[PDB]
């Protein structure tokens, strides 16, 4: 249980959830329980946040069908309360904890690689290895803009390969409560608990 509730210590976590009621568009499903703050929320919804720095038209301007799934992504990384059993500790520069093989719904990955179909980047790793000597990331040497197919030629290669594998793809559905879903309606309670609760009873 002690996996159950928590926040990782990572660069804009607050310490322990809590309730967050102004919680920004995207992230509002998670306003009950949440490891980020309002602020937090509202400032990843921007082009180019203050958080990362974090340029998503890094290679033309990308789609709005493909840019919220990278938002929605975010309002996960920052605010999910339900991550426990994911989490480890990798000692960065900008954060002490991560998570790593999150079982995430296949369709939920199907549907973002689907919606990123015409976008474009140059990497397939956008963790490490950016230009970052203006301030924002900009594609490095030898990297060169391409359709997000081609850097990410199946959904698992983009939903476990862009983040480093934050996310491993599940072969469990939307609902199973065997998988974390990053799209929820959580009207009647935040879907994700249960998973978490159910992984860490496995142990
Ligand atoms: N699911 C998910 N998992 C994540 O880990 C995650 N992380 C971010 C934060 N993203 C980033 C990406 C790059 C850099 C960055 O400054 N990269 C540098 C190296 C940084 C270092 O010293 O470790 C670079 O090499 O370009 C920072 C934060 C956003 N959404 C996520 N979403
Ligand atoms: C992932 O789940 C799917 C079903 O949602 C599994 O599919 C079935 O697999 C068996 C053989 O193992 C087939 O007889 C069925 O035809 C499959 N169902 C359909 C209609 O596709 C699939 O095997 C699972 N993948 C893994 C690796 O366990
Ligand atoms: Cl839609
Ligand atoms: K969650």
């Amino acid at each position: 249980t002690d996996l159950l509730n928590v926040c990782m210590d990572a660069k804009h976590h607050k310490t322990k959830p809590g309730p967050e009621d102004k919680l920004h568009d995207q992230c509002s499903p998670w306003k009950k329980n949440a490891c980020c703050t309002a602020s937090t929320s509202q400032e990843l919804h921007k082009d180019t946040s203050r958080l990362y720095n974090f340029n998503w038209d890094h290679c033309g301007k990308m789609e709005p069908a493909c840019k919220r799934h990278f938002i929605q992504d975010t309002c996960l990384y920052e605010c999910s309360p339900n991550l426990g059993p994911w989490i480890q500790q990798v000692n960065q520069s900008w954060r002490k904890e991560r998570f790593l093989d999150v079982p995430l719904c296949k369709e939920d990955c199907q549907r973002w690689w689907e919606d990123c179909h015409t976008s474009h980047t140059c990497k397939s790793n956008w963790h490490r290895g950016w230009d970052w000597t203006s301030g924002v990331n900009k594609c490095p040497a030898g990297a060169l803009c391409r359709t997000f197919e081609s850097y990410f030629p199946t959904p698992a290669a983009l939903c476990e390969g862009l983040w480093s594998h934050s996310y491993k793809v599940s072969n469990y559905s939307r609902g199973s409560g065997r998988c974390i879903q990053m799209w929820f309606d959580s009207a009647q309670g935040n879907p994700n608990e249960e998973v978490a609760r159910f992984y860490a009873a496995a142990m």
